[PDB]
């Protein structure tokens, strides 16, 4: 328990929000802080800082200052990047300022990626 925004979402008994908004989404065994904002997403024993996902599957993952958007992380650690419609997994998948859309990133040399796949969902 903490300063959760939670409107109607799932939170589990030993998973965490703090200054953070939940929109119907599903957090299980997983924490969502500072100023992370989920809608309709799913986390599965995963961490979320700072970030603004829609739509997402995000299981034993840790994420920040990240846009999800219609995606899945499975077993990545993803920040400062923007995903869209993909599915990125390892695991011990690395990833830092990229933009993803259905399994293409960016060829920008801000896009860092180390042991990780990428896919289209």
């Amino acid at each position: 328990d903490g300063t959760c925004v939670n409107t109607n979402s799932q939170i589990t008994a030993n998973s965490q929000c703090v200054k953070s908004t939940a929109t119907n989404c599903y957090i299980d065994n997983s924490q969502l802080v500072d100023t992370s904002i989920c809608t309709r997403s799913q986390y599965s024993d995963a961490n979320v800082k700072k970030s603004v996902t829609t739509d997402c599957n995000i299981d034993k993952s840790q994420v920040y200052l990240t846009t999800c958007t219609g995606s899945q992380y499975n077993g990545i650690y993803i920040r400062s990047s923007t995903t869209t419609g993909t599915s990125i997994s390892g695991p011990g998948c690395s990833i830092s300022t990229c933009t993803i859309t259905r399994g293409v990133a960016t060829p920008a040399a801000a896009c860092k990626i180390s042991g990780c796949s990428l896919s289209a969902m």
